[PDB]
């Protein structure tokens, strides 16, 4: 049964991937995307996230449902997962460069925390447990605004993580579907990161 | 096994839905979204489309795989499906208005035709048969650019459907990930529509 719950919601994609998909053999592309998605899946499991879906190279993970550590630990877990994924991308790039893939590929991420609706949604032979709401769309918009290599979070997320994860103010951006400007921050790796 | 194939790719979403998701009881929201997705699914089956996935109220359908009618009939089928969905939305709105949902809700759609990579993509316990590529992203971008109630298509799609479906030039738009401007058209219902 569908509920309204405070979640931290994470989106990511690989900048450079679409270009890569127009020049790799289909089999090498399949293996590179699936390797990536499998490695990202393992990191999301480690950090306690709920993997929602993949849309090509786009990954959506949420924290706070079906279980929760409370809003602060859920947010710390989501951002720490992103820190960890960005570090693991360096490893994957080294592996890829060894297969002769040279074109640059970099993860970007958007994270927001707020109340979301969670439930089973879909058509009768095509149902999924997933989330919807403005706060879900705000995570997606942060991801769209982020630069290669950047993890962008909203002020609500920052408020939760600021004593334990190092951030830097990146101003306020124009987000379509958002009249008012939303405060954003970059997440910066530091000595006390959880991993 | 993964292949490169000429597909027509369709995306849609409901303008107004995100606002609605922030004010409807979760159970009424669930029933309204699932009714919508089930009705859209039935129309895509009727027209021969392959339903890829739903992402909240966003629907993705493609034509040309696993089977094909040839590039022209695949494109005519995808646009005719969109015409039909836009007509059925009038019915759904009348039903919704009778439950006291008054806020405006309107479908928008983007359609493009071109070579795409199709295959099984994902992590080991989370695999899906789906499509990727620049031409898939161009359909998504047309959908993002479309206005409520509009079906926007690219020139490649228009080239295929122009003798049987009535269109109007809507200029060229700025599409992120696209340097050059892409030619776009609105699809206009007319007497000879297939349904």
């Amino acid at each position: 049964e569908t509920q309204r719950k405070k979640l931290t919601v994470f989106f990511s994609d690989i900048r450079g991937f679409t270009e890569l998909s127009e020049e790799l053999e289909a089999e090498a592309l399949t293996d590179l995307l699936n390797n990536y998605l499998n490695e990202m899946s393992k990191i999301a499991l480690k950090y306690g996230g709920t993997i929602d879906k993949f849309v090509g190279d786009c990954v959506m993970v949420f924290f706070g449902d079906p279980s929760t550590q409370g809003a602060k630990k859920d947010a710390v877990a989501a951002v720490s997962m992103g820190i960890a994924m960005r570090k693991h991308m360096k490893v994957l790039r080294q592996q890829w460069r060894a297969q002769g893939i040279t074109k640059p590929l970099e993860i970007r991420m958007g994270i927001n925390t707020g109340y979301c609706t969670v439930g089973n949604f879909g058509a009768d032979t095509r149902m999924d447990y997933t989330i919807i709401g403005r706060e879900v769309n705000l995570a997606s918009r942060l991801e769209s605004a982020s630069e290669a290599g950047e993890i962008l979070i909203s002020h609500e997320t920052y408020s939760l993580i600021k004593d334990v994860i190092m951030c830097r103010d990146k101003g306020q951006i124009a987000v379509k579907g958002f009249s008012r400007p939303v405060q954003i921050y970059q997440v910066v790796d530091s000595r006390r990161d959880l991993g």
